DNA sequence: GGATGTATATATCTGACACGTGCCTGGAGACTAGGGAGTAATCCCCTTGGCGGTTAAAACGCGGGGGACAGCGCGTACGTG
């Protein structure tokens, strides 16, 4: 569920989303494939998200 | 009996407001052309994540000595009347 909603943020671009409770809320999406990608790896590659 | 402090009424200042007037500059309406939005193609530059190898620059430790800083004197230059 968490790959599922990663990915779904990263393809129709979320940034308010993708940063939610980061601090920083340092989100890069350039190379959207890159991303997509580390989502389809695992979760824990992007930060703030254990 | 003379002199003194307070209270309401009228004339004058003083900025603000109602009215008047010109006039000219902004607005209403119509028309047009062109500047900019949108589309497609092509090719070069930038992004994110990796690798390998060189090597010169960065980091770390330590001695020491030069310089920053504190204290004291003085005399003169500036404050003060």
């Amino acid at each position: 569920d968490v790959q599922t909603e990663y990915y779904k943020n990263i393809l129709t671009k979320n940034y308010s989303a993708l940063t939610a409770g980061a601090k920083g809320g340092h989100f890069s999406l350039l190379n959207i494939m890159n991303e997509l990608k580390k989502a389809s790896n695992h979760p824990y590659l992007f930060d703030n998200a254990e």
